[PDB]
């Protein structure tokens, strides 16, 4: 068997000719940033699967099974809660300049280009309430995915849409991981990590979503695999520091808004609705990595792409098994992209926030 | 009472809830019903169905746009789709009782709303065409309604759990609660039967056991650290048992798999706060069973609320006390499950030799 392990980078971009972007703005008040996801030409079947409702979703309703447009190019993660949506515009307008979206008018460069777009809550984490991304910002986001090759490394940790990212008051951020099937398909996941449960189990320090990493993939990071009850008990004082010191300077504690973001993507052909059966069952690698999830403050969205490039399959149900692959490694893939984003972090101290990184409390 | 569970660590712990169980094993049988009965007045109910069964019922009624927010049972069954039939002994139980949507000036005339999911056990007793009719439902709910307040919850190979399996080991009906700060009580009822494994297949542990109260397993006496040996050989004990399944059925594992729950507390909630619990809830049934909600897995979670306690007695002070009995839900189904696997005890019947985890590792 070929499946098993990761694919070349271990990310989104193992599956081919996904691109991924980040702009990001940090300094003099600032801590925020966009994630675009692009698809190849010729775009992906996509679907969405919202739970919490943001706030600050946009084009979620064309990604019905029913509806009339077949794929799409890029989808939009981005701070700023609902003000950050204002970055998708600036993607949409770069796609139309590309003549990339639905066909509208006889001449090409006629298209609406349909972007949909999650944010999630970031406000105020630089130190200015009003810093949040813009129309520019989201260009800027979708340009740098263009520029790259494909199967180029996704940049984690504190960039694009995870730069001012919180997950159980730690730093979040950006995190991606992937994985071969037996049939070749690649499975693989990206998540800008910022809920309010807890990606850490409090009776231990272990990270909850660690057992489901495939073997050895953690170990460039470079945390034990036992954690002293002593540097798990300082830990948690430091945190609690970090979380009292975090309220004094937001004059009140930590926000009633979260929303964490999620993009699943495979070369394995999806029907539309197939991809919203991915985009759902994904969900469960969240709850695998952080406890509780999906609560009020959690808008949590998980978009779900097929690059169409491949077969399902290369009283017995063969299509149905090769899905059911493909639906339980969505999850996995999920799951090891959210310890990536904790991992890759690192700490953030700022007038707006302490938000220290788990390495920073349990690696050093 | 805050953190720790209610009286007997079930369902039942909810005041006015009551379970029934009603099943028939031995001569090709291995099959039954669970009922879930809200105490008279009803419970506002809600529901998150992922897969559609096969074998539901009355789903669309729960909807929060729907005329119809209260129902008095729901029914957990075996028998597939052909187990549906069950809820119909339900309902002419729940009409003789004069409980349902009333439709008359005569108290008598009532349209009983009973929601139901069913799970494939067929041929796990021998006979094929072995499963729940509308006798065996009314018997369910007949029993649950012969309980006191606060009864224990029978758990194991009873009920809707007779015949379940989960990841080729015995499942069946497990059950958790615990006490909110408020004084609220949130818990869970599952009947496990799910394709994906309960166990994590390096170490042999079971996945919900990290979500475990203090001690609460105990009682079932599994080591704290599971040898390497053990599990080398329990795999491979259950690696036979497919393989001899396998045969005597003439085919593979079962296509179709689930698991079916029951989320309720008596913390008042609205039908749309209900539906996001029973979504929530799935959540806890991912953290104790890997994979599921896949394409064949028909798992269906209702939620209920009695209506017994409100909520509450810059600031979300609702939203805070609704978090609280949403990671409830989650946690309860998780501990659920881990109960349901704890108190299976093995089967070997012409239809299938399924041993219990505790057969293996205990």
């Amino acid at each position: 068997g070929i499946g098993g392990v990761p694919g070349p980078h271990n990310g989104l971009t193992d599956v081919p000719g996904v691109r991924v972007g980040h702009a990001g703005r940090t300094g003099d008040g600032w801590l925020t940033g966009v994630t675009v996801v692009l698809a190849p030409p010729g775009g992906a079947v996509a679907a969405v699967d919202v739970r919490g409702g943001g706030p600050g979703t946009r084009e979620t309703d064309a990604l019905d099974p029913r509806n009339l447009v077949q794929t799409i190019d890029a989808v939009v993660l981005t701070g700023g809660s609902a003000f950050g949506l204002d970055a998708a515009g600036g993607v949409a307008a770069w796609l139309e300049e590309q003549g990339r979206g639905f066909p509208v008018g006889a001449d090409p460069s006629q298209v609406v280009p349909v972007v949909p777009a999650a944010a999630l809550f970031d406000l105020g984490r630089g130190g200015t309430w009003r810093a949040r991304p813009d129309a520019a910002l989201g260009r800027a986001a979708v340009e740098a995915a263009a520029a790259r090759p494909e199967g180029d490394p996704v940049e984690q940790g504190g960039v694009g849409a995870g730069t001012g990212a919180v997950v159980g008051g730690l730093k979040g951020g950006i995190g991606t991981a992937s994985v071969v099937l037996d049939s070749g398909a690649t499975v693989a996941a990206l998540a800008a990590v910022n809920a309010a449960g807890s990606a850490v189990d409090p009776a231990t320090g272990v990270l909850y979503g660690a057992r489901t990493g495939l073997p050895g993939e953690f170990a460039g990071y470079g945390v034990p695999d036992a954690i002293g009850a002593d540097t798990h008990a300082r830990a948690r004082a430091r945190l609690a520091e970090a979380a009292e010191e975090t309220a004094r300077r937001r004059a009140g504690g930590a926000a009633t808004l979260n929303c964490t973001l999620a993009v699943v993507a495979t070369d394995a052909t999806l029907t539309r609705a197939q991809a919203q059966k991915l985009a759902g069952t994904a969900h469960d690698g969240l709850a695998r990595a952080v406890r509780p999830v999906h609560l009020l403050s959690d808008g949590d969205t998980v978009f779900a792409l097929s690059t169409g490039r491949r077969p399902l399959l290369p009283g017995v149900h063969l299509e149905a098994g090769a899905l059911n692959e493909v639906l339980a490694a969505g999850a996995d893939v999920l799951t090891r992209a959210v310890v990536h984003a904790v991992l890759a972090a690192t700490g953030v101290d700022t007038p707006g926030g302490v938000h220290p990184s788990y390495r920073e409390l349990y690696a050093r």
